[PDB]
């Protein structure tokens, strides 16, 4: 039981570009820096014409711009577009 | 009649972690800490497929962002996951 | 023809307060302070759970926590909760 | 092979004004200023009623409030109203 204002598969990092292309098979793409220096490019697991990409989308958005550490995790396995997919993020005060 | 600059069920809060988990039965959990020292985790009292979810989900996430002070209000009722419901939520500059 | 840097029915305000109360009536009520020194709530010309409305809702709530002025237009009525509705707003940077 | 932290069609510009009028035949108008010195007035490839136009207003009104310079492409037309269409927008830390 941990002070009430200390918090607590997810990896920290920062979110440091993301590219919104809703003309294109990405739709959207998110650069990633993982906290031991290996940068990674990453897609949603989620149609952004679906709430649930659009919730994703909107927390990586605001974690890039006010320059946030966060964790997510992935569903595990690079896809025919050669990226892994985000599916959970975690973000706090 | 109070000066037009000053604002004025609702307990004043900080929201000091977001979770966005869509692939679970949770969707997106709400670290509360209110300002009587008490934590407590919560969850919305809408589906973030539906627009009032997403509406209720972004004001708390910006209140997170900006470090703000807010109120909010449940449903007054935990549930079978363990946590109560947010279903109303006030900012204020 | 002026500076390609300087921009330029709509009233110049700060947005200092809102409401989002989705179980209810108003939907989410907007308190705000015009120029002249009245302060005024008002609500949205679009259900919150139109896209418009989520349009309208998220430029207000950007200028509360930018701490922004903004300037807005309404439809010109007060309706049957006793406000008028807000149908445009324009933020600059 | 760049240092993981650096990020790398796409002109980099700012968005210095973006007025919200979904009442009217452009819905959202964006005034962008090219690093040139132009100053442009554009409109977005998708109707704000469809998520991927939400997705580009969310990313586009992002970047003027938090004052950041980011990088655009157009369809490459004109259309009847007068103005080019975004539709790719990308922004980094």
């Amino acid at each position: 039981d941990m002070h009430p204002s200390l918090i607590k598969m997810l990896r920290s990092c920062k979110i440091i570009a993301m590219k919104v292309m809703p003309d294109k098979v990405m739709q959207v793409m998110v650069t990633v820096l993982m906290h031991d220096g290996v940068c990674e490019e990453m897609l949603l697991k989620w149609n952004l014409l679906d709430n649930r990409g659009m919730a994703i989308y909107k927390v990586l958005m605001e974690a890039l711009c006010a320059k946030k550490d966060v964790k997510i995790s992935t569903v595990g396995k690079v896809g025919p577009l050669g990226c892994d997919y985000i599916n959970c993020v975690e973000i706090s005060m």
